[PDB]
């Protein structure tokens, strides 16, 4: 059931902004590790005396990495005279965020028809304002409201390349890496209590609950009208034998925040070969692989969608497979992206639900919990 | 002239510690960019609830990258009960350093015979104490005194692998990269006034002035008895046509600090080929190459030490060459390692002064200033 109750017109995920202490090093690590090209910059070389911001792209996926310069460089400026290319940036806010959470997502940015209207309607409907609508070079409007913890939902709209004040990077310094990643599929937040977070966010967006089908979580997925913008939220399940990873997140993150980014690949086998090649030479590590009994059981579960060659190719790369009533999902998870056991990345590919492909096709892999438990028992035997 | 006036017994450079906000990402970038292997860790997985520290090694070169966890993880501990593997670490100090300077060197660590005696003698002779001598697992003693700005000189001594509490890393996650870098040759600080910084540091160490032969600096090199520990210091030359890069450093760094690390390569041609291969895929960028007139002039300057093939091979990689009265120096400089125009790395190789090779052989390349100026004029013509 899809009531299509969006309170304003939402298009797609536009970008994800990380707040760091040094944007250069994080960005270069991510670029090599995920096969994303350097495509735009806003920094000292472009006249920005406030923050350094570097954009990585792969397909439609846009990762923005931002860090503050010394406030002394811009002590003379006022908001009307600022050289910051992202007007919502605040030195104090950024340093506070990073010292409290470490490396993490500050903004989930969705493109809308009218950022000003989206902000006004949102705030009219309970959204806590974070940064008012600002019009950039009469071309782009940006606005921000609080999402959960210190994460904001950022509205972007275009009258008619990233943002004004960003320069395209010299493609001597722009190597065309690409491991097949194409777009952001979903972005997941961890909160201490799911109910009030859902009510708040659904309240100001009109996003509806996406239909789902002893893991440590309860969760729910908010979706836009066409279900291309997907914003799941988890809370911990306490009192279990094994400690909830959601709770472990909240402890090490100092509260609520974004837990994982799921990036869609057009060829998850090529992506995972390319990423695993680089795990120990600057890239990303992956979750420990499941026991081969897991692979000795998915011919009986998806043997009509994957050949015996492809299911074995899943066993090399450590891919998990799950199935809705309408589609199939291939997925794998990185180890945490930074020092703390907080944010991580998920690579996914969806098979089915062709009309274009409809969003959420195959679900989000919650079935792999009991399947991995089951498999672990059978591998012990 | 070498008076050999060391007030205590100094052996060699032991390690360089960077203070960052996320040690994982900086360390992985450096590892890939410089060809350094991951060799030890101290973090949550080893019981350290205070800081994450990751050691990279290449030959004798040791880079340590450290970042703070949330203070909440160790709120119950006291210094006697600490799980920190580096007892001098302080959450507040580290966050303050990084927000003030950004990514940068916190400690220049030299190995001594007796860290306790070196600290006592140093403080007796004017050194500002930073962290008293602490004995680690009855095996290693560490002590710290202020060097300049927020940089400390760290004394390490061993009774008889990095430090207690560090674990060797699983060499599944330890890929044996190596681009030829072998040891730290010198470590250079920028200060607003050279005189008082020299007097202070020479005052408590007994290090002597290393004999040297419109650049924006005045400098001087302090050296230990065998001149293997080399600690140059610069100050800006003001009032010039072109603004002093030392002054630009002090502005963007918020004061004094370490300016560059010079790393010795056993094959600077292989190192520079390997590093330049990776510049645009996660590694380090290099200074813009000098005009070919520079290369059309060094046959007349070092044509007796480098063949015509090797001097052309210098022209590909952008290597600079300078000459003392006793040796020859090959050198090149990276662009700054992080967001700010502050710290950078120098790769060098020295040719001559064989007895082992004596330190400082060939100098530090100050002659390349007027040679580059001259060359630039001749290339205009
Ligand atoms: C759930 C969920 N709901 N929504 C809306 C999503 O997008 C998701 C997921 O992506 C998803 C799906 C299956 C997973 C995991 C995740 C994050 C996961 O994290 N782990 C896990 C790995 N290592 C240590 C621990 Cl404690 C747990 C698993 O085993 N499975 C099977
Ligand atoms: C000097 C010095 N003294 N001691 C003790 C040392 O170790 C050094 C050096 O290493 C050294 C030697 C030659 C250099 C440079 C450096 C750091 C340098 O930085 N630059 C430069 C590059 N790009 C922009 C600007 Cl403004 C300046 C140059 O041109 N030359 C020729
Ligand atoms: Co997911
Ligand atoms: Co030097």
């Amino acid at each position: 059931k899809n009531p299509k109750s969006d309170k304003f017109k939402v298009k797609r995920f536009h970008h994800i902004e990380f707040w760091c202490g040094d944007a250069t090093n994080v960005a270069r690590r991510f670029s090599w590790g995920l096969g994303m090209r350097f495509s735009a910059k806003s920094d000292l070389s472009t006249g920005n005396m406030v923050h350094a911001s570097y954009l990585l792209t792969s397909g439609d996926l846009r990762f923005l990495f931002t860090a503050p310069y010394s406030p002394s460089l811009s002590a003379g400026e006022i908001k009307p005279t600022t050289t910051a290319s992202i007007p919502s940036f605040d030195h104090g806010s950024c340093r506070s965020f990073f010292s409290s959470h470490g490396l993490g997502v500050r903004a989930v940015a969705i493109e809308v028809e009218d950022a000003e209207s989206a902000f006004s309607i949102s705030v009219a409907n309970g959204a806590i304002p974070s940064s008012p609508p600002i019009v950039l070079n009469e071309a782009v409007t940006i606005a921000e409201v609080k999402l959960y913890g210190d994460v904001v939902l950022r509205y972007v709209s275009y009258k008619a390349e990233f943002l004004p004040g960003f320069e395209r990077v010299e493609d001597a310094s722009s190597f065309p890496l690409d491991y097949g990643i194409r777009r952001l599929d979903h972005a997941v937040g961890n909160v201490p209590e799911l109910g009030p977070a859902l009510t708040y966010v659904a309240g100001f967006t009109g996003f509806h609950q996406f239909a789902e089908f002893e893991s440590g979580l309860n969760s729910a997925v908010l979706a836009s009208n066409d279900e291309m913008v997907l914003l799941p939220i988890n809370e911990p399940v306490h009192g279990t034998k094994r400690k909830s990873q959601i709770q472990t997140y909240l402890e090490h993150n100092e509260g609520a925040g974004l837990q994982h980014l799921a990036l869609m690949s057009e060829d998850i086998f090529r992506t995972l070969r390319e990423m695993r090649k680089r795990s120990s030479i600057g890239g990303f590590d992956f979750m420990p692989s499941p026991p081969p009994t897991y692979y000795q059981n998915l011919k009986k579960r998806v043997g009509d969608v994957l050949s015996d060659d492809q299911i074995k190719e899943c066993e090399e790369l450590g891919i998990l497979v799950d199935r809705d009533d309408q589609g199939t999902l291939l997925q794998i998870f990185t180890k945490p992206l930074g020092d703390r056991p907080t944010i991580f990345i998920e690579i996914i590919q969806r098979v089915g639900c062709m009309m274009y492909q409809s969003g959420g096709c195959g679900g989000f892999g919650k079935g792999n919990f009991s399947e991995l438990f089951k498999s672990i028992e059978e591998y012990e035997k």
